[PDB]
């Protein structure tokens, strides 16, 4: 069926950690997506600035949500102030470079192309301009969720989380604007490992929020470029894991691998209030390089699941 | 309320016996944190921080739906506080906040084991990486309500990476090296705390024809293990320690802060070698264990060298 | 006893024909270990240690329940002994002890392939890591008794990490660098022994509409691959080379000393890139292959650039 004969729907995309609403369609549609590539200076950590290359102004790019069988029409613009061309490779797309050749766009230009989402899953998209590693390492990646035809189960809370490793010339903590360091990248020796582009992006005042009793689903991406994440939530167990973001489901998992350029979906029920910490359990990444997020859960205590310190004695 | 049962815990590589119970119970566990100097390798000493005096901590075995009440003691000679985060526990820090214990003090708390699996537990005192890197980790097995299938031999194996200021082989007491840890460049990668801890005279033992199950933990702090047994194939793998079962696997990933269960039947006698198949860890950094199998040879499965010609 | 059959082995990226046998057989395999200098990249030489003259070794294909008889020769020009450990073999060293062969000698031994799967084989002479790092690894496929599903194209792909004294790009003969190996800091990461071994004029080839299966091994010694095909999605993944099947996976882990099988149908023409998606390995260290697919375009699946405006 030609895509021009399908009803046209403007995509609802979200900035991390938000997720677009679930799709209540039982028929294919032509989904129009607008993306802009912007090079901009942002805060990586306290007193540390970095020149990010972004989809739509932050890291990761905005999340896209479509249904298996949809045609995705992408209007791809590269901001005039950009120093280099950019494009996008959708791991959800079947064909040359996942769309990279069709979306090769110089600064001040706009490209359009479309692809059919043939297979459900949770797919990384990222820039593929040479040198690809640099474009990825500077923050050009995001997730597109392709729902199964029948949809996914309903859950109370959904979060959008993408891990990435960053390579600065100075050591972590070195102040000022820090340029990209190709040698550390080739050596796979990052200074920062973060969720959603920046240290503390989903921690402290920016923590994720939920209420006791709610079911939580996390769409977890790994833009890399290099590291593989042992993803874990302190204080919780994964009721379900879509292994490597695929169809296969594992259960009762404490820590699951997220491949580089890959993904995973994890689900768990937050039973009792508390502060839950997302980490890459290659643990020195979490507590020394920034691979640390927080989930605030409010509600009524339940001693039957866990008690506090009942006593301390000599 | 629930009947109270004293936990049977075991020092690696031993495993507690399977649970013959069909009802929930309150299982009492005693844990002590002890800082002590032990041998890492020939002529190399290390200041370990341990649960119950060695690395890994003692294995705990409970049943889905049990209440686990932990009596947590910190030796008076300890220099810092310690606690425990059970990946099996649901709630704040897996119990870390409730078990924050200064030297010479005892804490108690409890949690219900809601989900079966094989869960790492470890200290979570800041700086978390250092407490883990010094050896404070172990495994707790939460059986399914119906139990696990019977096997002849069960082993308790936990990999960890260690960071010494001196190069591997440097003699004497070797302090923890924060810079190498942050860089993820360990000097030692071992099973159960020390080079040779389950090799040579400390090898695991079985008999030909017996079914073997290994509960494999990875305390990290940083490395991911490509776990493999030289000379054998995994008939079953509980993927990442979860419910999903894989079969006919030669090498399986054990995530950092994660686990795996593998099963295989040892068909013929011989020495079978446990390794992290990121192989320079095994044969240069110490990630090497041995399973000695006794019994009658069988040429139909494998022969010795049949001929040597020019 | 058993009928005797001479093995059909293949040079990468080719795969032996599927087995149309419904009965067990004695499959005779001849292997020779050869040390030889070859091109790693433009103007870069390396002293490879090989099974049968290249990296990886030739692929072996047998049926579950077969007896594999190996005639193992070590070329007289070799400087050290070599052997082979089959991850498919059950028993001492996977055959390493039985095939320990000095230069100019020949060893024979046999093993029964008890379990189906896709198994790494590699040399295990001390120092094991160096023998592997110099290129001594390959794959043996043990079919299930009922065989595998039919596919149009089958490819044989093995990733390996290499450790040279000089930085990648340094011209001339590059010796093995033990220090970088222990640090797991490779200069080259390649498919099938060399930069470009399956790219450009050596690219893999298929036709639009064909189903493709890749037998993907990771000889290591150290790295774990996030295997990905740019422009495609894995319809099927035999997780870690085992019996378990995943679907709709973009990137799958290949453990060190492990394997994976992936399947996908190439719908439209184009150049598809095999990479380790630890992406600096692909575009800076050489872990890059190409699958060129010819056929008729289909804008319904993907279009070219439809417009370029201001
Ligand atoms: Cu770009
Ligand atoms: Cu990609
Ligand atoms: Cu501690
Ligand atoms: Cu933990
Ligand atoms: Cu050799
Ligand atoms: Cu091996
Ligand atoms: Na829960
Ligand atoms: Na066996
Ligand atoms: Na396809």
């Amino acid at each position: 069926t030609p895509a021009g004969e399908l009803p046209v729907i403007d995509a609802v995309t979200t900035h991390a950690p938000e997720v677009p609403p679930a799709i209540d369609r039982d028929y294919p549609a032509k989904v129009r997506v607008k993306m802009e590539t912007v090079e901009k200076t942002m805060k990586m950590d306290d007193g540390v600035e970095y020149r990010y290359w972004t989809f739509d102004g932050d890291v990761p790019g905005r999340m896209i949500r479509v249904r298996e069988g949809d045609t995705v029409e992408v209007e791809f613009s590269n901001n005039p102030s950009s120093t280099v061309p950019h494009n996008v490779d959708f791991h959800a797309a079947t064909g040359q470079g996942g769309g990279a050749a069709a979306t090769f766009t110089a600064p001040g230009r706009t490209s359009t192309f479309s692809f059919k989402a043939l297979q459900p899953g949770l797919y990384i998209y990222h820039c593929a301009v040479a040198p690809v590693g640099m474009h990825i390492a500077n923050g050009m990646y995001g997730l597109i969720l392709v729902e199964p035809k029948e949809g996914l189960p309903k859950v109370d809370k959904e979060f959008y989380i993408v891990q990435g490793d960053f390579y600065t010339k100075g050591k972590k903590g070195a102040q000022g604007l820090q340029p990209f360091d190709m040698d550390k990248a080739v050596a796979e020796q990052p200074e920062y490992v973060v969720f959603n582009g920046h240290v503390g992006a989903i921690a402290g005042d920016n923590a994720l929020k939920a209420k006791a009793g709610e079911t939580v689903r996390m769409y977890v991406g790994n833009g890399g470029p290099n590291l593989v994440s042992s993803f874990h939530v302190i204080g919780e167990i994964f009721d379900k894991v879509y292994v490597e973001g695929g169809k296969l489901i594992n259960e009762n998992v404490q820590s699951t691998i997220v491949p580089a350029g890959g993904s995973a979906i994890v689900e768990f029920k937050v039973d009792i209030p508390g502060n839950y910490t997302l980490v890459d359990h290659s643990i020195f990444r979490a507590f020394n390089k920034g691979a640390l997020g927080q989930l605030k859960v409010e509600g009524a205590e339940n001693p039957e699941i866990m008690t506090q310190k009942l006593s301390d004695t000599a």
